[PDB]
């Protein structure tokens, strides 16, 4: 049984400490967190306390053998001052998979979803409102077993904290990014974990960045199979806009198979481009051997990334069997992502109603 | 650079706690532990100094995107009270290559050995000196960066802690569903990010009825590890070679230092074909049917050899005939490495404390 939102522990920060005035993503963090412990006599009750370190036992799970997982979404401030979460149930469904992978405490949802509300409530005035601009919600689920034993957790912790987050882009101007396509680096493979959002999958990719930008480029396309497949960019899941080999304009992003994140911003960029109806919207594997043959032909139009952190990112190179592929992208406008841009910062805003957006 | 052991801070314990009067494996800790930690300024002093529990920045990097690491390896007190490292250099080697796959801070291995030496030397009366009984060495090293970027660390920690520690065959499970690991992954580093996955698929062993998972890879149904556990094979193989195997280091497996030993213990011996080979279900299934198999076990630092005498694949279940054969081979192993790290015969391999 789920800790509870009627059960909320409050406790205010002594001294509240000084907001932003050139804000790096992550670094900085508001007043409160949220807290929930779990143990054998399930979950206690769920608080909001100032912010302040773990404090853990050295032979904690979540450290040895990595019973971890996270979320990230962005509340968005209007010119009402009104503050609204993005699609938010989406990343509670996937917080609730990834726990559920790892052996770690179910908790409801919902109950989950209003302690968030209620702590970005809290520290409501952390949430910026200039153009570009919104606060970055980073739920954490963490095993807390004192033993070395490879074994499921009797102990949990559940905490939330949140960082204000300045504009990816300058003035909203897409700029884009070169990516290193080696097939040597595999970020996950079908029956992995590379659909879950675990702590597990990121840091073994440390390094492959660093490689990639000792090679003069600045994200890794990360290819499967042997055929190449190409799966996500960086931390964010990758999408194409062509004319098919059958001769029809269609944006293409690869299917969940298992080897993919199933992004929010991903379903979202699918959803809105089907509502339009004016090309086809897929999901189909694509392949090096597809692109290079599209790229030959010219049907390439935009080749981007999407994510929550950076929202969609052209890409204008890439680089494959030490061979230079040019992406037009940011010649074809990039119309595409600057549309999706448009309409995605309409609705977060809160400029056009629109239930994807959960008030705060 | 590194942190040497000459600039050793000590800090005893004013609150030591009462050794244990039957041990489940990692959960009873000595009263002190190792600490260092790195930052821009490069590797402060290292300290030995009272278990205590960590203090974490909620964004720590080892906590959302797993740049974290571990070793293990075991202390043996001898008849004389001599402690005593099994082959500790091995793990230092690993533990380095570790950190460099995970972007984390390299450290001169001879200094950490020294201080882990020390710190044992601190603890000593925590090594219990009966028989299959030994202190249970776990260096950890995380990332400890205060940022959601997913990125190179500016901050680590380092630490060590040690478990006092007190043959039954066992099942296994071997479904082709399950992977531990991948040709191109990591699966060859001892990463905490390799073990939290596994659980849900042990609690899926433990429904079928078996005791571990064997770890299948690849469409030849290739046998990778068991467990936690390196695997090795002692059959005849079907070139009429009697012959002890082990999966090949290409990637999927976790270069052991048990599976390193044996295969020096048997190699030297020079009585029997001893190979590095992959091992596929179909040889297995033959050579189980023409009664070639004489012991299967696994390997590794916490139970050092544990033999296997069930495999479960998809619906059949099969006898695997390990204790029938003595295990005559299991028994020499486990006979020649009790008289090594005890001090019983003195080897190269030990380290003295
Ligand atoms: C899963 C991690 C969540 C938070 C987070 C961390 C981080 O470092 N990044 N980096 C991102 N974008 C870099 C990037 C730029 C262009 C392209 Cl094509 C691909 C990329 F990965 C994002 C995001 N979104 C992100 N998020
Ligand atoms: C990588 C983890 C290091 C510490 C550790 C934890 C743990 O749970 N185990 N379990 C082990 N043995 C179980 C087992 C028994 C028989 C077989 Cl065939 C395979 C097995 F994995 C070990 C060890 N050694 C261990 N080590
Ligand atoms: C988080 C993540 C994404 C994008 O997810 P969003 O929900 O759109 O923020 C894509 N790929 C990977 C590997 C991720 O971790
Ligand atoms: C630690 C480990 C082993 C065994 O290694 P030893 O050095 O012999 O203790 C085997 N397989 C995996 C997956 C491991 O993590
Ligand atoms: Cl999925
Ligand atoms: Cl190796």
């Amino acid at each position: 049984s789920s800790f509870k939102a009627a059960d909320l522990q409050l406790e205010m920060t002594q001294k509240p400490h000084k907001k932003p005035g050139p804000l790096v993503f992550g670094k900085t963090f508001t007043d409160h967190m949220l807290m929930v412990e779990w143990n054998d006599k399930g979950w206690g009750q769920p608080r909001i306390q100032p912010f302040q370190n773990l404090t853990l036992h050295p032979a904690s799970s979540s450290l040895h053998y990595s019973l971890q997982l996270f979320e990230g979404m962005k509340a968005f401030k209007g010119k009402d001052q009104q503050v609204r979460l993005f699609r938010p149930w989406l990343n509670m469904d996937r917080m609730l998979r990834s726990a559920m992978r790892l052996c770690l405490p179910s908790f409801d949802k919902l109950e989950l979803l209003e302690c968030i509300r209620r702590l970005i409530e809290v520290d409501k005035d952390w949430v910026p409102d200039a153009a570009g601009t919104s606060l970055y919600v980073r739920p954490v689920l963490i095993g807390n077993e004192p033993s070395l034993g490879v074994s499921q957790p009797t102990r949990a912790l559940l905490f939330v904290i949140l960082c204000p987050v300045g504009a990816y882009f300058p003035g909203g101007s897409v700029t884009p990014v070169s990516l290193l396509a080696d097939p040597a680096f595999i970020r996950a493979w079908v029956g992995g974990v590379g659909n879950y959002k675990l702590g597990g999958n990121y840091g073994p990719t440390v390094l492959v960045q660093q490689e990639a930008l000792k090679r003069g480029c600045e994200q890794v396309l990360w290819l499967y199979g042997p055929d190449h497949q190409l799966t996500e960019v960086g931390t964010m899941n990758i999408f194409v806009y062509w004319t098919h080999e059958d001769g029809v304009l269609e944006l293409v992003t690869p299917p969940l198979n298992g080897v993919i994140l199933p992004g929010v911003v991903r379903q979202s960029l699918l959803d809105m481009a089907q509502t339009w109806g004016e090309f086809r919207v897929v999901e189909r594997t694509i392949t090096m051997k597809q692109l290079l043959r599209a790229l030959e032909e010219g049907r390439v139009r935009e080749v981007f990334g999407s994510g929550t952190a950076c929202q969609v990112c052209p890409v204008h190179r890439i680089l494959y069997k030490d061979r230079n592929l040019h992406i037009p992208t940011m010649e074809n406008g990039p119309e595409l992502i600057l549309r999706f841009q448009k309409e995605l910062k309409e609705i977060q805003y809160g400029i056009r109603a629109h239930e994807w957006m959960f008030p705060v």
